[PDB]
């Protein structure tokens, strides 16, 4: 009886998909997580005084046989696409997680954040707060800066990511 929001962790390695996700579940910075490891977590929260579920699943990549990751993506109703600040081929990188989520889903107003992990790292900064906003502003989503060390906007991309799941399912 509780809507189930289905969000998928999506971005290329060691950016923070899993430490985030785990902070999130969890309440704990986790610096050490199988970088193959994929895994889906539940759990009941109460987004804007709704109990609901959210489901999510923390991708790790090692899916390969491309309907099968498609298959994944379809059964997602809202993206998390993660990129460290602090490596400039992750942000490169998630143009093609968001054509991959668009060749499924075949709505660009899918639900989406496009997440620049790791802004307690300011000093290892690759990426510009404004190049990021830009390609942000260029697909029609928010940017949103997030440490998983901090717990800095970490409620923030769930809950926001699950408000456009809401709004627009
Ligand atoms: N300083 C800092 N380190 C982070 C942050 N998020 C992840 N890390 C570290 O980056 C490494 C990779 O993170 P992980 O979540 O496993 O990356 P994944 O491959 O995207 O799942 C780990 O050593 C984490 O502790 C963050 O926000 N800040
Ligand atoms: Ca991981
Ligand atoms: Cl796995
Ligand atoms: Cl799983
Ligand atoms: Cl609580
Ligand atoms: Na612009």
């Amino acid at each position: 009886s509780l809507a189930l929001h289905k969000v998928i962790m999506v971005g290329s390695g060691g950016v923070g998909k899993s430490a985030l996700t785990l902070q999130f579940m969890y309440d704990e910075f986790v610096e050490d997580y199988e970088p193959t490891k994929a895994d889906s977590y539940r759990k009941k929260v109460v987004l804007d005084g709704e109990e609901v579920q959210i489901d999510i699943l923390d991708t790790a990549g090692q899916e390969d046989y491309a309907a099968i990751r498609d298959n994944y993506f379809r059964s997602g109703e809202g993206f998390l696409c993660v990129f460290s600040i602090t490596e400039m081929e992750s942000f490169a990188a998630t143009a093609d997680f968001r054509e991959q989520i668009l060749r499924v889903k075949e709505d660009e107003n899918v639900p989406f954040l496009l997440v620049g992990n790791k802004s307690d790292l300011e000093d290892k900064r690759q990426v510009s707060v404004e190049e990021a906003k830009n390609r942000a502003e260029q697909w029609n989503v928010n940017y949103v800066e997030t440490s998983a060390k901090t717990r800095a906007n970490v409620d923030k991309v769930f809950f926001d990511l699950m408000r456009e799941i809401r709004a627009r399912l």
